[PDB]
């Protein structure tokens, strides 16, 4: 392989006493706007790199998962308030008062079979599932549908949270956050606040009415453009393309991209915004965006793409990589 005959090339361990035994070195900058994809692209580093999450592990996740799931109910529900979308059958507006009945007497999540049959009849309401359709008319989680949609198997009362269902998880993130994990050889220090920058995008962003894919644009452009980022490999990962993909066939580009003229197509569309991003890059004789489309929760595509991604550090970076 032409990364195996590039990393082959190096002389620099025979330096080093005992060099074979040495850490390469890789510092990863992960980036991108608020609920783009970061955490969930730390996670996966842990799921596929080391164990990631344990059984123990995941078991600790489960309050968050009935948090989330709590609030992106309560958010669908206050919205047809704002919208005007009414029941599709009058007695749910009585579960509506015991969801908040129920959410108002508690300070963490919790589920019982109580909540979980308020939440299930609410859910499968018409004019519920017609507010839902609007969501982008409103602040709702990415991952309500996913939870909602699998609500009976977490409400079980002896449930035990998959690892999909942590990676699925909004967690409220402060801090600079580093992980570090081997993969190829390679010793990453990975920081979702430099070798090479990962810069996350939520595709589905885009009908959500500055504009958000234009507020990414714009910290897109600034980043790729820095100076201090000259020798760095600038990855592009375009992610939440499952979200977008569905979003797509009902909503319009157009949304976003006013100009746009293409067909309001998952290729067309995806094509669209991947060239409004690369565009930005004011050196493009002397400097390449590695692209991906990526969702970050399905672990395969991440395991998949950070290959990739891995091969091109090793073709352009190696050399700049310190040994420790
Ligand atoms: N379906 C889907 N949801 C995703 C994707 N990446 C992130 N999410 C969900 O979007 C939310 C926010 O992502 P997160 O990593 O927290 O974003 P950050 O704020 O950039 O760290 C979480 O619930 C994720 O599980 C993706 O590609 N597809």
């Amino acid at each position: 392989d032409k990364a195996a005959v590039e990393r082959s090339k190096m002389i620099d361990r025979n330096l080093r006493e005992d060099g074979e035994k040495a850490a390469r070195e890789v510092k990863l900058l992960l980036l991108g706007a608020g609920e783009s994809g970061k955490s969930t692209i730390v996670k996966q580093m842990k799921i596929i790199h080391e164990a990631g999450y344990s059984e123990e592990e995941c078991k600790q996740y489960k309050a968050v998962v009935y948090s989330n799931t709590i609030q992106s109910i309560i958010a669908i529900i206050r919205a047809m308030g704002r919208l005007k979308i009414d029941f599709g059958d009058a007695a749910r507006a009585d579960d509506a008062r015991q969801l908040f009945v129920l959410a108002g007497a508690a300070e963490e999540g919790f589920m019982t079979a109580e909540l979980a049959g308020v939440i299930k009849r609410l859910w499968k309401d018409s004019g519920v599932q017609a507010c839902f359709n609007r969501s982008r008319e409103y602040q709702l989680n990415d991952s309500a549908a996913y939870y909602l949609n699998d609500l009976d198997r977490i409400a079980q009362p002896n449930y035990i949270p998959t690892q999909q269902d942590v990676l699925r998880t909004r967690v409220k993130t402060t801090g600079i956050v580093e992980t570090h994990f081997t993969f190829k050889d390679l010793h990453f220090k990975m920081f979702d606040v430099v070798t090479a920058i990962i810069f996350c995008v939520a595709l589905s962003d885009y009908d959500l009415v500055m504009n958000r894919m234009h507020e990414s644009m714009k910290l897109f452009d600034s980043i790729c453009n820095n100076k201090w980022f000259t020798d760095t490999s600038i990855i592009l990962f375009l992610n939440k393309k499952d979200l977008f993909e569905e979003k797509i066939k009902k909503s319009p580009l157009t949304i976003c991209y006013p100009e746009y003229a293409g067909s309001n197509t998952y290729e067309e569309a995806a094509a669209y915004i991947q060239c409004q991003f690369e565009d930005l890059n004011k050196r493009k004789d002397t400097k390449e965006i590695y692209t991906h489309f990526t969702c970050a929760t399905d672990t395969k595509n991440v395991q998949f793409v950070f290959d990739a991604v891995t091969d091109v550090i090793i073709k352009n970076n190696l050399k700049d990589c310190g040994l420790f």
